[PDB]
């Protein structure tokens, strides 16, 4: 009934956990990182992280630990989801492949159960004995972990303390024991337990229980040869081990709660701490020695290190370095110096990566060109908070730019040997080349003697024994670099025509015609080795030397015409190794050798912009794994570059493109150009690490963005961001944004509402928010104006409209005044801003009698939710809000959004409604609502039939009417999805320049995922779905979970399969499964190009094409 499909157009970026230890290899040292769904594993180097396998799994990473069963010889990862999916992976490479290996499985939830309010617990026995799961209030879960349980089975024991806050087992034990803080109402207090896998039953613990702080919330178990735990609250850190008890009250933690910690020294000397505020800590372990050999604890200590950006997570890597995972900001590499610098700090920032979470609303606007959206969020929180803007493709910027048409070729040179940088750029055109010199930023025409410039040339450059090479249509012409002279010439025999060029610095292949010539370059020689004749004319040749190659290629890569074949010949004797027929009536054009992540790869374009890859063996010229994409529709030339110390491909069509790697598989990003047909780097004084480009009127030269598929541009603003409007008439955003005060109230640092060029309060007619309306430019993102709010007033909603016969556009914010005994506000405000001269002038007040969580321009009328009301105002002559109607029937109206005079509202507890505007009533009327229970986050209406929600439990679902009059009013729930994501907000738009697809609405997360939805036709879907079923039978899954399974509709009411959605992270993977697999799963499908026949690999291919550029 409903046809809808929903692809991650951003992964999270929010750190989730993180692990050490020996996972790839034993000698390996592995950081893993859960981001959600996504499970990322690096190579720890002097260097920095490696990165070298990412996977996704079916489930909400829960719980991961590494662990070293007897026998094994690397560690095991023990996976838990959030669906209670379990299983034991092992990492296996074999060559160049890779794979996770699932040694276990099995789905432990229990039938009775409501899930732990504190979260799932997992933890494994040091001497990998057990894991212990702590699923649900009661009970505790072990699973043995004999060998022979490769299902996972688990037995529940009752555990009589139902309110466990942190679990662990110990070190140093000769049965297997649980150290927990619970609270009762005598308190918190820590308890241990024997676990007796003989029994299934706990034992009397080593060690008696002890009260512990009202707020002790961390479980440390330490190694020996200390063993026991500490125990971390908010104003204490004790130490137990039965007879012994060691607790101290140190007054620098008291500021904020610490949240996590990490072991530093394998022996439990040190540990790092985080707290709420990203203060870093080195909590230190004093020993004591013993006559009788063991070591006790004598003291502890706690020392500042540093500030860092809030962490979820925090692991040491060895040398100082530490991995600080955030889900409120930035993640951080982080150096902790023995010493420390001048303002009294040990930790030094070595690096910065981007998190968008939590995105808690956004909006697109085309800032730069029209048609082109870009996002621009709200992300983060606390210090970390942020606006975010996000734009696809990657940018150049041009430093010059020379009106010179007709170019057909362009090459770099450095003509003085002595000199490490290009100081000379050679331009072909129709029969004929021309030098340009640089100088500075100056660019000077110039000859070159030796070169010719009445030939075109095919190809130009340094050459060995300080040597330069010119190959023209004519000859191949071998030039001394001191002075420039020519020192050798070849030509073809019979001096017939040059018509395809390839070079290195020491070898020449040129076809003539089908004729290939293979020469070396000596000291002043051009070497004939070898020649051959091909079966058909030779279209685009490549010698680019892979590896450890040292400069030669023993390989020839080779396109013909006729058969349109991709050919790999040895060096020397042209004997064939590997042949490919491309397929169609089209020629390769442009043919190159190339490595990415230390994989080498065969490219091939054909003239209709088809881009063919292999991959390549370099000692046996197999070419495997074909696969192909469009990169426009032009001939593609294809030239390398480096920028970053990463050696790309650039890609010159009518869409220019950069191919590159990412997770060893070839990526294709846009270039934001118009049509590119020449480029070459360019790395000269004036110009450093630079790209020369060429159209058919233009040469420029400019510097290229990082390579990846979005750019992120940071505004930090020091505090929380919570809602976003665009403003154009002002060319500004409002931003509504909360800082933290301490109590009257004192700010905590500098941020966006402090420091405003201007600033304005309302009059009045972790201790405290205090909430401001920020005015933000869009170009420079500056803060220009901040309005303050009440005392207790809270900003809830955001619009920028125009109201009434008011030519004026306003800001507009609903408020709750917040109290702490009310169970919800019963006041609030909406005020009505004007941008003006610099500043916030209040137009408007409005008190109402509660919280004004939503507010929607709606015809020319003001439409707000209002705790359980959702009101109309409209806007009179003497510029104030007078209601018009009111809809009583919510529990809570949290969401608003309209279309036409339909308004979709998304309730607390009681999922969605529709109401209607009477135009010649005055009055709302309900058309339908939703009567299944949902605890809603977000709605959008798709079209004026079709209803998107997305609620608390990580669902997606779809509402249509039913097509009695009791009937009419139920809206029927057609599409059911598990996302896996929380959505904070819905807005329609693209990131794409302005199909198997109707109409396009993004989404943001909390943990910084953007995804897109966009609608099927019923045809689409039933293809598609069938394709799901078939890459759901082929595709070996992480842990060996369902595909069905993972997206079936879940909350705690109820479980359905996902039904009216196609998962297009799903399809899109179809791009990346064998060619045998692709058959597999084309086998006796329908497809139309025309009428319903079977459909083939290279259909599909074309189809999920389609499909990925809707984002
Ligand atoms: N004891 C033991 C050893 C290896 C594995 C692999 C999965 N479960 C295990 C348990």
């Amino acid at each position: 009934m409903s046809y809808n499909y929903v692809v991650t157009a951003q992964k999270p970026t929010a750190v989730n956990g993180c692990v050490t230890g020996h996972f790839t290899s034993a000698e390996d040292l592995n950081l893993l990182i859960a981001k959600n769904t996504r499970l990322e594993i690096y190579v720890v180097t002097a260097e920095g992280l490696r990165p070298v396998k990412e996977v996704g799994m079916y489930g909400k990473i829960a719980v991961m630990e590494l662990f070293r069963p007897k026998g094994e010889s690397k560690d095991l990862l023990f996976i838990l989801t959030a669906k209670y999916n379990a299983c034991i992976l092992e990492y296996k490479q074999s060559g160049e492949s890779i794979d996770i290996i699932t040694r276990a499985h099995g789905n432990v939830q229990d039938r009775i159960g409501r899930p732990s309010e504190t979260g799932i617990i997992g933890i494994i026995d040091p001497e990998c004995r057990m894991i212990g799961l702590r699923l649900y209030d009661g009970l505790f879960k072990v699973i043995p972990l004999d060998r022979d349980n490769k299902e996972l089975k688990a037995f529940n024991i009752r555990l009589e303390e139902l309110h466990v806050i942190d679990v662990k087992f110990l070190y140093g034990c000769q049965a297997p024991t649980i150290c927990f803080v619970y609270q009762d109402p005598q308190g918190r207090h820590v308890k241990t337990y024997e676990v007796s896998l003989r029994e299934k039953e706990f034992n009397k613990g080593p060690w008696k229980q002890e009260n512990v702080e009202a707020e002790a919330s961390m479980v440390i178990a330490v190694p020996e040869p200390f063993g026991g735990a500490i125990i971390i609250g908010q104003e204490s850190i004790t130490y137990h081990n039965g007879d012994k008890y060691l607790a101290i009250a140190p007054p620098i933690i008291k500021q904020s709660t610490i949240v996590c910690h990490n072991r530093v020294d394998p022996n439990g000397s040190r540990y790092l701490l985080g707290d709420m505020e990203g203060r870093l800590f080195m909590l230190l372990l004093e020993k004591e020695e013993q006559m009788d050999g063991t070591v006790t604890l004598k003291d502890l200590r706690v020392e500042l290190l540093g500030e860092t950006s809030i962490a979820e997570c925090l692991t040491y890597l060895d040398n100082g370095v530490v991995f600080v995972g955030s889900r409120l900001g930035d993640s951080q590499l982080v150096k902790l110096n023995v010493d420390s610098n001048e303002q009294g700090s040990y930790v030094v920032a070595m690096e910065t990566f981007t998190n968008l979470g939590p995105i808690v609303d956004m909006c697109v606007v085309d800032l730069e060109r029209q048609g082109q959206g870009q996002l621009v969020t709200c992300s983060g929180a606390f210090k970390e908070g942020s606006l975010r803007i996000i734009r696809n493709g990657i940018g150049i910027h041009e430093h010059a730019s020379i009106d010179l048409p007709g170019i057909k070729g362009l090459w770099p040179l450095r003509s003085d040997p002595n000199r490490e940088t290009d100081d000379t750029l050679v331009l072909s055109f129709v029969g004929q080349t021309r030098v340009l010199m640089l100088n500075g930023e100056e660019v000077e025409e110039t000859e070159l003697m030796g070169f010719v410039d009445d030939q075109q040339t095919f190809f130009c450059g340094n050459v060995a024994h300080q040597q330069l090479i010119q190959i023209t249509s004519a000859s191949v012409r071998l030039v001394s670099q001191e002075p420039k002279a020519l020192v050798s010439e070849w030509k073809e025999p019979q001096a017939k025509n040059i018509s395809v060029a390839s070079c290195n610095s020491s070898q020449v292949v040129v076809a003539v015609g089908r004729a290939l010539y293979y020469l070396q370059i000596h000291p002043q020689e051009l070497r004939q080795i070898s020649h051959t004749e091909m079966e058909h004319e030779v279209a685009c040749l490549d010698i680019t030397p892979l590896g450890d190659s040292n400069g030669l290629s023993p390989l020839c890569a080779i396109g013909l015409w006729t058969d349109i074949s991709a050919r790999i010949l040895k060096l020397p004797s042209f004997e064939l190794l590997h042949k490919e027929m491309l397929g169609g009536e089209i020629i390769p054009r442009s043919i190159l050798m190339t490595t990415f992540e230390s994989s080498h790869y065969l490219l091939c374009a054909l003239g209709d912009g088809a881009l063919f890859y292999f991959g390549l063996n370099i000692e046996t010229g197999l070419l495997s794994d074909r696969k192909k994409v469009t990169l426009g529709t032009q001939p593609t030339v294809l030239r390398t570059f480096r920028s970053l110390s990463t050696t790309n491909v650039f890609a010159c069509s009518d869409r220019p493109t950069v191919i590159y790697s990412s997770n060893h598989k070839l990526v294709f990003s846009n270039v934001n150009l118009k049509e590119v047909n020449y480029m070459c780097p360019l790395n000269s004084d004036g110009y450093p690490d630079s790209l020369a480009l060429a159209n058919n009127s233009t040469l420029t030269i400019g510097t290229i963005d990082e390579i990846q598929k979005l750019h992120i541009r940071t505004v930090p603003l020091y505090e929380s961001p919570r809602k976003i409007c665009y403003q154009e008439v002002s060319q500004c955003f409002g931003v509504l944004s909360s800082r933290i005060e301490v109590q009257g109230t004192t700010a905590l640092r500098p941020s966006a509402s402090t420091q405003a060029l201007s600033s304005s309060v309302s009059s009045s007619k972790e201790e405290v928010e205090v909430h401001n309306l920020l005015i933000i430019d869009q170009h420079t993102f500056e803060v220009l104006h901040a309005h303050q709010f009440l005392q207790n007033e809270y900003a809830l909603s955001l619009v920028s409209c125009k109201l009434g016969k008011d030519p004026n556009t306003y800001f507009i914010v609903g408020t709750a005044m917040v109290y702490p005994e009310e169970a919800e506000p019963k006041q609030g405000r909406i005020v009505v801003f004007q941008y003006s001269d610099g500043k916030l002038q209040t137009v408007a007040e409005k008190e109402v009698k509660g919280a004004v969580y939503s507010m929607v321009e709606f015809n020319g009328k003001l439409l707000a939710s209002i705790n359980s009301t959702v009101r109309l105002y409209e806007w009179t002559t003497e510029k104030e809000l007078r209601t018009e109607c009111n809809h009583y029937n919510n529990i809570m109206a949290l969401y608003l959004k309209t279309k036409g005079d339909f308004i979709l509202v998304g309730d607390l507890m009681r999922s969605v409604l529709l109401l209607a505007y009477k135009p010649m009533e005055g009055n709302f009327e309900e058309i339908a609502r939703d009567f299944n229970p949902n605890w809603m986050s977000a709605v959008e209406i798709l079209d004026d039939d079709n209803f998107l929600g997305a609620e608390n439990a990580f669902n997606l679902f779809v509402c249509q009417k039913d097509s009695t009059d009791e009937e009419r009013q139920h809206l029927q729930e057609v599409g059911l999805f598990h996302l896996g994501e929380f959505v904070n907000v819905f807005c329609h738009g693209s990131l794409v320049m302005q199909t198997p697809t109707q109409g396009s609405v993004l989404f943001g997360t909390v943990n910084g995922m953007i995804g897109l939805v966009t609608s099927l036709s019923e045809s689409w879907y039933n293809l598609l779905l069938d394709m799901q079923n078939r890459l759901n039978k082929v595709i070996k899954s992480v842990g060996k979970i369902e595909h069905s399974f993972w997206r079936s509709f879940h909350t705690e009411r109820k479980t359905e399969p996902a039904t009216g959605f196609i998962d297009g992270d799903l399809i899109e993977s179809f791009l990346d499964i064998s060619r045998p697999k692709m058959q597999e799963v084309v086998a006796n499908l329908q497809y139309d190009d025309g009428m319903k026949r079977e459909a083939t690999a290279d259909d599909l291919i074309k189809v999920v094409e389609e499909l990925t550029r809707i984002h």
